[PDB]
């Protein structure tokens, strides 16, 4: 056959993927090459401690990529943090996702289910930010109130948005009795605030259930 070397696509940077990424249930099945096997092995990720080792599946439908994970807090945490990572990029890439605490493995807490959205449109409920932060909102600068937005649409387990966030001056942080999520939200904050900043924030776990972002160090 024949066609163009490469067709252009609009990139579209983090604050439009965050912003584009919904859940979906209801999908297509115009195309899953081995090509997007490799986009997603490519993708360069961010982790706290260890690299997961992340599986792709194309030989069901849906598609759906998973880990296995420990049933210890750090390590979910991981898992949502780099799952989330791979979501956004999959959203970028023009993918309907979706977490799905299935899993043919009794080792994996979720699978993430992706594939070309059916309908264009959706919804987006989320609580009021003042309600996630400890902060007024009058005593965030404007770069924090843009990474706490888009922490916010997050998504999270059956949408119980678990997050209490706390900005200190140099570091933003997030709370939650749910590791995964904690790590979902926890990927958001940290991909927004590398590109407001153009440095690379520092992760770090402080206590039982908090991990902190210095975002300009």
């Amino acid at each position: 056959g024949s066609d163009k070397i490469h067709h252009h696509h609009h990139h579209m940077n983090i604050f439009e993927a965050i912003e584009n990424r919904h859940s979906v249930r209801d999908f297509l099945e115009r195309k899953m090459p081995e090509r997007v096997k490799d986009d997603i092995e490519n993708l360069l990720v961010k982790f706290i401690t260890k690299k997961l080792d992340w599986k792709i599946n194309l030989s069901s439908f849906p598609s759906y990529i998973y880990a296995k994970a420990e049933k210890h807090f750090d390590e979910l945490v991981e898992y949502g943090f780099q799952g989330e990572q791979i979501v956004l990029f999959l959203t970028a890439q023009g993918f309907g996702t979706c977490w799905m605490a299935r899993s043919p493995h009794p080792d994996v807490p979720y699978i993430i289910v992706f594939g070309y959205p059916r309908t264009r449109n959706f919804t987006r409920k989320r609580r009021p930010i003042t309600s996630f932060l400890e902060n007024d909102l009058e005593e965030l600068p404007p770069e924090i109130v843009k990474i706490v937005e888009m922490t916010i649409l997050a998504p999270s387990a059956l949408n119980r948005q678990p997050w209490k966030i706390k900005y200190t001056g140099g570091e933003l942080c997030i709370s939650s009795e749910r590791p995964v999520d904690l790590g979902i939200a926890l990927s958001h904050a940290y991909l927004t605030a590398r590109e407001i900043f153009k440095r690379e924030p520092v992760i770090q776990k402080r206590g039982e259930d908090t991990y902190c972002l210095i975002l300009n160090p």
